[PDB]
């Protein structure tokens, strides 16, 4: 199931700029 990770982490990009920046904050 964790494949369903992977196809997701290439958008997670998004999301991994706002935690980036939020874990900033």
């Amino acid at each position: 199931g964790v494949v369903d990770i992977l196809k997701g982490a290439a958008k997670d990009i998004a999301g991994h700029l706002a935690s980036k920046v939020m874990n900033k904050l």
